[PDB]
């Protein structure tokens, strides 16, 4: 069986995103507990979210197979994973969050706009130091 | 201008979810550099997803005001989250990975079709742990 163009593969690709964005959302509600003295909360929430690390990184092992899910571009040694990286960075600052911000600025949300230009110049930071990086690579 | 309902409601949701997978990826390709030996760029890859940790919780904490984006609960207190967090672990284990495993197996891929299953009970022991914290939670 062919992984590429199959239903398992959307379905890795979903559920990766889902426990990425579990252990983000974990360690925020940690973060909410911390504040609140919740501490034993705090810790589970700690917990769990290594298991959402675990959980995300079995799927983008399957993933390898197929492609980068942001990028389609293969991906496991250095070499590959800068370039990766470097394509989805540069794909968020000069296309994603512009087109965000501006989107949020036609609907009356200031601040939201200036928070996605932020993340604009923030990813083309990123994307320029990857590329540094990358150029610099010795494999 | 009210978030619900807003084209940028949808974009802080789909920037949420790339910002989470973006640390989750670049943590994947630090173990990766790891490994090689590429210590610099391992260093790279995880100051960059401390920076993905920042946006992303950025993200989350605007969309306070319209619900978790996993689950369309509200968020914010540790009984909030908790209580988010069991209806997003409980649909995982009762429809989302049983679902994706059966799809697997359906498909010929049996060892992804096992992975699935084992994130099953890996999530139902999760939401089974977290409705034990609410259960004994002091507010
Ligand atoms: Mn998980
Ligand atoms: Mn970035
Ligand atoms: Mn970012
Ligand atoms: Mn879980």
């Amino acid at each position: 069986a062919q992984l590429k163009g199959s239903k398992t593969e959307e379905n890795l690709k979903y559920a990766f995103a889902g426990e990425s964005q579990a252990n983000r959302r974990y360690l925020y509600f940690a973060s909410k507990a911390d504040v609140e003295g919740q501490n034993d909360i705090a810790a589970l929430f700690r917990s769990t979210a290594e298991g959402e690390t675990g959980h995300a990184h079995g799927h983008l092992e399957y993933l390898e197979a197929v492609g980068d899910p942001a990028t389609g571009l293969p991906f496991g040694t250095s070499r590959q994973n800068l370039q990766s990286a470097i394509a989805g960075e540069t794909h968020e600052y000069t296309d994603m969050y512009p087109g965000m911000a501006k989107t949020a600025r036609d609907e009356g949300f200031e601040e939201i706009a200036n928070w996605f230009e932020t993340l604009a110049k923030a990813e083309r930071s990123h994307a320029n130091r990857y590329t540094k990086a990358l150029d610099g690579l010795v494999d």
